[PDB]
């Protein structure tokens, strides 16, 4: 169990002229008067000690006696820093006692500087910075990563900390100082910097989403004056995303949307990103920018939000735009290679229901082999294809993208049996064929008028469905083990275990036999355990009937035309790459235009048409 | 792709003394200086050119170098337009070029003077006025009609624009100026005057409404004194409205009602519709105006609204008065003709299951053959009554009134195969007998008490029905192919597709085998595919079952009274023109009285008793 880093009643731990014990200089320190440090120097100079040493010191972590003045700051002014950091400098020691810092596992790295910024306190800052701390100074302690439990993620930096904390005074003070400057493109352990903490800091609440955008909105704009010739929103972590991707990845839909749209007036619009050129009453044309939210480049918000995310704000991000403009753009271009893929599809599942009907049992038959023929490099194509989609990808979207495979693989099975003369080609091939008819929903995907049905019928969770089929197949293994085991003397049904297991499943599709047996000694407790089964199967299936009506009733139903944009942005990413042996050429979309200074960027219109807000803006 | 009509980054392009090119010419115009202007007139001399020719436009549009000067309007004035005009009349050019407009397919016919109006200056629009601008000029392009996608719908007039944009002052402007006046009996393309583009951009939302009939009124009123000798509700667009004809057929359900009955006290009362002659108390009696209201006159709102309408309001314009009353005096008086007609059907549809029951098998006889002959007449009679249903009628509300036709049909059909002597009288006839029984329910709507029990029991939506039915249908089929191909060999059940499909549909109505075969090489994996077939249509019945009842829980019900009035209104409407042998003459409706100055109006009086009113009216 990690030590609290300060506490007022549980004392420290030592665990790794006069007398000065650490204890009575953590006594005098966190009380805060200056009268009674009297006689410090004389006893560092006589016993040859310094004041960061390991007897002044909290062994369990690392704490040093700053940070306990620090700790015990009231009113936010403390009058025994000044004077303990002037002994310090005073006692000559080479490590300088102002940027000292623990090397617990809980708290490594944490910094006297950091507490003066949590505390709200100018006027510490100002003394620590003042005499020479650096302000680089990072926190890779357990305690400052983002992990479930008991933790507090900032970006492991006094800048980071004084962002995420919404003082603007600590910001501006680190910011512009003589003593020690910082810099907004310093970055931490994982590779963030100032504006990905804030991302990964941000919630869909809107008093948090204002906060993080207006801090982030102001961190911007004093980028733009201080550090002009770098770009703040292009710094890569080690991940290699940048702002725009790490909150693409992470389902912070509020930031995203703002970062993805802003547009500042007046001498910082050169870092804006949506650039409106002409409105008329209600439409409004907009130049937004595409760098790095198109699929052309490497791994970018279209390609993460797609694949590389886990989130139920994965859906949403593609609704608005200048996503679902781009997203149209490419399936209006790209529905032709959808339909013919779809038609191919189609013409190789009537030919396998064919050559699965028209079969003879164990010029028509040479049409047969040509259909056998086509059925095997048919299904040894798509097995190729559906291997090179999971090769190159390494849920509930992906379902019908891993079915295929087993469409594929029973397939050329089923004719490797074929080739081998067994008895056992029949079965697996028409099993084939069941699982492909299920396989043809997915190409539901691609028209609007049943592609809306579809997502708006699909209803019912699978877990559910496959939790209650578990349950109800123990319950039913359990009463035919005990039905079998019943009836063994005669005074015939209930022979085996499977024949009693059929019997008992008779009596969920509605014909059940119910009778007294008159072949079976203890043919009443017969009659009375299947009155049991009876009994208790109405009971799990009103509650499966009554849990899902309950989880249908509330919910909001606008989510189904989300959910179809997604799925079709997802097949449209899909295609863009090509097949697996005519790999498709990335054509670059939209057109380069200059915005500003020669501030060459690519740009992409959009029209966007409200009524509401124009009525809002009339008088 | 269309060219945006001003954009500050891309530039234009010319596709279709000293040099002064368009290019410096529309950079020093947008820009707003007048002091560079200088040295145009020589060089227009010189060159023997005019200001809006070719050379000095953008060639895509058209787009002048005024329109350029009005688009880069900074705070409602530029320095650069009346220069720009003053020497185009210095020119000297048969065009004139304050009037010139474009020629695109896209921006047709948009003139400077509608975006001096959009942008909501008076200013600039008194600079085009006062320098001979023509205010009757049309925007013809695609962007200005209504249409999916990116439109911005208006009435194609100067007049109209301001109309639509709430602006007071420019109506004001361009209504009585004394250097070019507007008129608003002027109409643009698709015959639409100014208060027909009020209608057709209305809305249901309060401040839309709200903003829509205060401007309606206001332009009624301004119209009474500019132009009294006209009445301006009374013109007429190319497809035959007028703006309250236009106001039932588009749906948008205020702007109709306001219309229907706006009342104006003191010197507007002429043009006003609803006249209250005594209040007493809760009770008031009002003279409604049945100036196009009723069906005695060509197409009116009760036909536009009972037929040529497809909006889900249709069922709302019904219920509010005086559509209200006029319905229910209409009722009132057809009611018998709509019983005697049920009697007579009646008579029939016993005469035909009498006929159809009592028959023999391939005085009773010369019964029968009268009854023969009576069925015929019969269903050549009704099969004339729907042919000139259809004809004359050149959606679920028609379902019934398609049905009778079948029962028609198939009946007439029937007879002439009993003509025949073939062998398939039999099953037509009585298919015909039961679509009859179906076809009585139609007859439910003219009585209350059971009309409205049927309208709220149609609980359910017809295309969810039939896409379910679809799925299942082609589910079946499927795991019928599958089940006929994996039993063929012998160790007989399953033995056609068509059997296979109705023991596989047996497990729906709650009777299905489920067994080991013993007489199949592949009884087990039968056993395993019905258990799959089983397992997926009860996911499917459950799917179906929870999407209905989502749909159930949360809707209004207060629709049911709503839609049983408008089901009884087309039920009269149809019935008040009589039957296609004895075509009644239609009767004028209301009094020819007296309101005002010697204006005489078609009017009809309603007692409305309403207690809440009367209480807010109270101290
Ligand atoms: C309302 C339910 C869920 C069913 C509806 C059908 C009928 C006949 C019985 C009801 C029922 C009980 O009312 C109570 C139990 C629990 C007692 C079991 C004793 C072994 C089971 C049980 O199926
Ligand atoms: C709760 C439902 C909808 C039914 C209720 C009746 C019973 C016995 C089974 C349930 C059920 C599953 O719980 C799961 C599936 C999907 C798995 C199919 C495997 C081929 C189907 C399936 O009918
Ligand atoms: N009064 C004789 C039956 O009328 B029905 C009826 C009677 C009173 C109130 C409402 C309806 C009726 C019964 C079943 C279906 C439809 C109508
Ligand atoms: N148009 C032919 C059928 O299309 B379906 C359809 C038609 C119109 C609107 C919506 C869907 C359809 C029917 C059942 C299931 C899925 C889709």
């Amino acid at each position: 169990e990690p030590p609290p880093m300060e506490s007022p009643f549980q004392r420290e731990d030592r665990n790794s002229p006069d007398r000065f014990d650490r204890d009575r200089l953590f006594s005098v320190v966190s009380r805060g008067v200056p009268e009674e440090l009297t006689g410090l120097l004389e006893y560092l100079r006589w016993n040859s000690k310094y004041l960061t040493d390991s007897a002044y010191t909290e062994g369990s972590t690392g704490k040093t006696c700053l940070m306990k003045a620090v700790l015990n700051l009231q009113d936010g002014v403390n009058a025994c820093i000044m004077p303990l950091l002037q002994i310090d400098k005073d006692s000559g020691n080479p490590k300088l006692l102002v940027n000292a810092q623990c090397t617990d596992e809980f708290y490594q790295g944490h910094s006297a500087l950091h507490i003066a910024i949590e505390k709200r306190s100018l006027q510490c800052v100002k003394l620590l910075v003042e005499n020479g701390a650096d302000v680089h100074l990072r926190a890779c302690g357990r305690f400052f990563q983002k992990h479930q439990g008991t933790c507090f993620y900032f970006g492991e930096l006094p800048l980071s900390l004084a962002a995420c904390t919404k003082q603007w005074d600590v910001v501006t003070y680190l910011l512009e100082n003589p003593h020690q400057p910082a810099s907004l493109e310093a970055t931490d352990s994982l590779g963030n910097t100032v504006l990905h903490a804030l991302v990964m800091i941000a919630d869909n609440s809107p008093e948090n989403s204002a906060l993080v955008i207006h801090m982030y909105d102001g961190l911007l704009q004093m980028g733009a004056r201080l550090c002009p010739t770098v770009q703040l929103e292009e710094i890569s972590n080690h991940q290699g995303l940048t702002p725009l991707k790490l909150a693409a990845k992470e389902g912070k839909i509020e930031i995203f949307r703002h970062i993805l749209q802003r547009e500042f007036s007046g001498p910082y619009q050169p870092l804006s990103r949506k650039f409106t050129e002409w409105c008329y009453g209600p439409v409004r044309v907009s130049l937004y920018d595409l760098s790095s939210v198109d699929s052309w480049e490497k791994n970018s918000v279209l390609e993460i939000i797609a694949f590389h995310c886990k989130s139920p704000n994965r859906h949403r991000m593609v609704v608005l735009e200048p996503l679902n403009k781009l997203l149209q753009e490419k399936w209006d271009r790209l529905v032709s290679r959808f339909f013919f893929n779809f038609a191919c599809y189609l013409v190789y599942m009537f030919i396998f229901t064919v050559v699965a009907y028209h079969q003879p049992s164990l010029f028509g038959e040479s049409m047969l082999l040509l259909g056998h023929i086509l059925i095997l490099l048919g299904g040894i194509y798509l097995l190729l294809g559906q291997l090179w989609y999971f090769w190159r990808r390494r849920f509930m979207d992906s379902y019908f993208e891993i079915l295929f495979l087993l469409q594929a693989l029973l397939t050329v099975l089923s004719q490797v049996l074929r080739f081998m003369e067994t008895e056992w080609y029949l079965p697996l091939l028409v099993l084939s064929l069941v699982l492909g008819w299920l396989n043809l929903l997915y190409y539901t995907r691609g028209f609007q008028h049943t592609g809306i049905y579809s997502v708006m019928i699909q209803k019912v969770i699978l877990r559910d469905l496959l939790r209650f089929l578990l349950v109800y197949l123990v319950f039913l293994f359990g009463f035919a083990v005990a039905l079998v085991s019943l009836s063994r003397e005669a005074r015939a049904p209930y022979r085996s275990i499977l024949d009693a297991s059929l019997e008992l499943f008779k009596f969920t599709i509605g014909m059940g036999e119910l009778a007294f047996q008159e072949q079976l000694r203890f043919r009443g407790v017969v009659l009375l355990l299947l009155l049991a089964y009876v009994l208790l199967t109405y009971v799990l299936l009103l509650n499966m009937l009554i849990a899902l009506m309950s989880e249908t009733v509330n919910h909001v139903a606008d989510n189904s035309w989300s959910i179809w944009k997604l799925q079709k942005a997802i097949s449209v990413l899909e295609m863009e790459n090509g097949y697996w042996w005519c790999r498709r050429k990335k054509h670059r979309e939209g057109r380069l235009l200059k915005v500003g200074t020669p501030d060459e960027r690519w740009c992409f219109r959009v029209e966007e048409v409200n009524w509401a807000a124009w009525e809002k803006t009339l008088p």
